[PDB]
């Protein structure tokens, strides 16, 4: 027997290499002044939770706190240039606020389609065929608070950020889509990522991860909060999405 | 309790609708081309929905009033006696829009009417738009458009399916039909009565990108590949098993 060269519906990336790779997490808990964006209290939970989750599934995971967009940018375009000859995937986490195609970093937004085109094609070969898997918390800083230089409460933000697809091999997930509310729990988390980081812990070395993301559309989408905390955010329901771009199956079995 | 594997429930006595807005020419005050291939697609998409299960409905050249008209006769009727809806929209886009005979019409629009809110009878149930459309260009030939119609997601249990992603560029061949579609309905005969939806419409992002735009006829289109993708916000796993 060998696998000839037939159409299988069953195909699956290929995740046997030396290293799983890495997952890169970009966190923003506050902002320059200029920008009028609140703090993000509660995100720290959200970076952690999540370093914790990739670290088990075998990522090596860097973090980065509140950098500046030229900093940014100079960082992920060092990832996007080295080699990814032996790794199975890319991961690559924004924890901000948002607006349309942008993310903000420290003191500038940044396009998606700029971050994103970092990975494509030749721009770096290595990753060619792989997942690339961007993972998108932001939504609409609510802003009043002024122009000028300065317990578990639920935070909700508009969805902002469009949907955005990217190239084959890519997938892009996203905490809310537009229509929709994000929630920011400012000791627990954002209820998208608290209920990623519950489902990559239970599940996450078995399913295959759409089907996991799937999960996360249900856990996220069935929350509500509580009333007498809050009235205001009632009928702010939340629904994630995801924009698949993936050309296989994609598993994160415990590697050998 | 939760279910790490749960189902949408896909036993009700009807699979339920299908509709397709199939559009082959456009008034000339909009000056986009004609679309030959698209009524094989048509013809192909009636097939392998009918195979699974599905009424379909096709509808073709509909002027916009008529269009909007149509769906909002299909989202008043009751769906509560079906497993699911499809709706196909095989025509040229721009933005948020796609082109009916005469005129634009947004597709959060066509969305909407089948939220919760709107459509009690398909709350839960899987609400699923396929979307061949792109920029019309101002013997079996291969026509290439470029992506214009935005990957828009909607709302729960809807999962938004598109021939093609920013930057790529969709094909059609005036005999055989689209690429996109021809791949979809090859899947959908072989595989979509046993596989879960999303998992197919993996397998046709995997045969549309695998498509060789090395040696075009038309030396204009070499290198301009095309790359499919689909927005879920579903909320189980999609079968279509035989009834
Ligand atoms: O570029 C866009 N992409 C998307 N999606 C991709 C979603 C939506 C949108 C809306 C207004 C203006 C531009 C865009």
């Amino acid at each position: 027997f060998y696998k000839r060269e037939m159409f299988d519906p069953a195909e699956k990336y290929k995740m046997d290499h030396r290293r799983r790779g890495i997952a890169l997490i970009f966190n923003h808990e506050r902002f320059f002044w200029h920008l009028t964006l609140p703090e993000r209290r509660g995100t720290c939970a959200d970076r952690d939770n999540l370093t914790r989750r990739f670290s088990d599934l075998g990522f090596e995971v860097k973090c980065f706190n509140d950098l500046k967009a030229e900093e940014l940018l100079l960082k992920i375009h060092e990832v996007s240039t080295v080699s990814h000859a032996d790794a199975d995937c890319f991961v690559c986490v924004f924890l901000s606020h948002g607006e349309g195609n942008h993310i903000y970093a420290y003191d500038a937004k940044i396009e998606i389609q700029t971050l994103t085109g970092l990975f494509k094609g030749d721009k770096c070969h290595s990753l060619v065929g792989k997942p690339k898997i961007f993972i998108i918390q932001a939504a609409r800083g609510n802003q009043h608070d002024v122009p000028v230089i300065p317990t578990n409460i639920t935070e909700v933000d508009a969805a902002s950020v469009y949907t955005l697809p990217a190239g084959a091999d890519f997938l892009m997930c996203y905490s809310v889509a537009e229509g929709y509310y994000s929630h920011r729990e400012t000791v627990n988390g954002s209820w998208y990522i608290q209920d990623l980081c519950e489902m990559l812990g239970k599940y996450g070395s078995s399913l295959e991860f759409t089907e996991l993301l799937t999960l996360v559309n249900r856990k996220v989408s069935q929350r509500r909060v509580d009333f007498c905390k809050d009235p205001s955010a009632i009928g702010k329901k939340q629904v994630p999405c995801f924009a698949s771009m993936l050309t296989k199956k994609l598993h994160f079995f415990p590697k050998s």
